[PDB]
């Protein structure tokens, strides 16, 4: 077994025989319920993109764990001179863990790592094809739609989370199109919520993708769910 | 309706009850046909990548008009210290502004940003798929051909603006594909004929694309068409 | 004819009525058979991404040659403040030079330049389409699976260079269905073995790519092929 925890915004908390965290934006998350005391030991730190909102508190978590943060190597190389323990990868690249495998798919995005106020090159966006114990989680991060996610319909996604929220992401009615390029067992939606910008009619989403035969599971920030 | 006049190399401009000018590459560009004081008053900016022939005069046109600027996240954050209203989006996002949807389209190019002789980063480049009055532009920017153009195939463009030059972008014989891909209802070939290097064969083109059934409109950098 | 020639990793030499390198990471590759004296006289350079493992020795081999590199805009603007003669061009870009037509095809990858510490953007990461007379050789670049390469199909490649090595690019797996996404004439592994990180079952790829009806041909770093 493995417990899911969705904790607002693009966070997920994967609790398994490793813990492993992905994107996370903790501190001055509005809507997340935690502080970066509320988590469990972390082991491994899955970064999608460079932007704050999915960096995140990477830094300082994965120091007081002695974690190690999987992203790319553009990412890793910045995180690396922050005195930052790494496992660079690149898009469309697997690797297996001890934990699983975790694979970086493609995505539709800036990757600018904000460093004071100067942007810094971190790569290209990506998302994460996570198998573990025979589950497979897909993280899309930050995305519009693209046809690169009709590549995952054969790897048969127990749950995928896709972002909702519109203006920097997909929106609801895009969403659902990639729900059924992807084809995941259930779907979990995010990027929504956590500024009025990206306010979304998430019960019209679960209705809309249900017709598609996806079975969507609400979570709240905090809110979990196992495979 | 609305009255959308092409000002040369990629500089598109829509007048409708809210004007908006895409790419105002206006100061510098050997073909068009107007001077930054030719240019109606500005309401928005739309700007697809970070690059010379993109950004243009967005700055000196932004504080001239009090226009917001609308682009990626990165291109919106060097243009905000630069004293400059931004609405913020990234690929695949679109939102509902007073005139219309705006939503940026993926596209294979990139996006720096020439400050000094500094290359900074801009994100990730993208086209436009504007929607006023239940009619749809779409303005590809630079761009290869990609698979993501057919996602817009639905969308039932009413003009498409397509790069034809090569070098830089697709040359005549993928422009064509890329048409047929999206299948809108005119095409208009752009990105040519601004220098030596992108003189290319757009009588050739309108001749290939229009045998495939979509009709061409070759307008000159100053002409126009209406919606 | 030519004679096509790979040196580790990503490198590949192409000797014909010129002579051509992709991605010349000379210095510093353990697997490449030769020094940068090992080199016949170089008449262009194609550099597919910012990354030291293809960028290389670039600027020296460009210098001592006087060789032109063919690279994106963001690159060959780094090359060009390093006094270095340079055709940029851009993804989807094709031009016709003296020795035949390239064209940069789309990749998923990252395409960071790394000055001393400094991690400079380097535009977006590419593969090669390069035609001459009338032979076609793809080389991939550093990728993850990507349906951009599906647009390649109707090219007819005679060779084709894609990676296999894993988590910086795509796995045996993943590169078998490029290969048949691409359907070239024949097929040649790059990137693997370099490092440990990337070992890969070259064998079991062979076997598994020609099941699938497409001819492997294993080239060891210094063997070669004709066209
Ligand atoms: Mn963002
Ligand atoms: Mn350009
Ligand atoms: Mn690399």
């Amino acid at each position: 077994g493995m417990k899911v925890t969705f904790l607002g915004h693009a966070v997920v908390l994967i609790e398994g025989k490793k813990n492993i965290i992905i994107d996370p934006f903790i501190s001055g998350n509005p809507v997340c319920p935690v502080k970066l005391e509320g988590l469990p030991k972390i082991d491994y730190i899955l970064v999608t993109a460079g932007h704050g909102d999915h960096l995140g508190d990477a830094v300082e978590i994965a120091k007081k764990n002695d974690a190690t943060v999987i992203s790319n190597y553009e990412i890793c190389h910045y995180l690396g001179k922050k005195g930052v323990k790494t496992h660079a990868m690149h898009i469309g690249g697997s690797y297996l863990f001890d934990f699983g495998r975790v694979k970086m798919t493609p995505a539709v995005h800036g990757s600018g790592i904000l460093d004071g106020d100067s942007m810094i090159y971190g790569g290209n966006p990506s998302g994460f094809l996570i198998t573990i114990e025979g589950k497979k989680i897909y993280h899309a991060g930050d995305t519009g739609l693209t046809r690169e996610m009709e590549l995952l319909a054969e790897e048969n996604v127990d749950v995928a989370f896709l972002p909702i929220g519109g203006n920097f992401v997909m929106d609801v009615e895009d969403a659902v199109r990639a729900a059924v390029m992807i084809k995941p067992k259930k779907v979990v939606p995010m990027h929504y919520g956590t500024w009025e910008l990206i306010f979304a009619d998430v019960e019209l989403f679960k209705k809309k993708v249900e017709e598609k035969g996806v079975e969507c599971v609400i979570l709240e920030p905090g809110e979990s769910l196992e495979l």
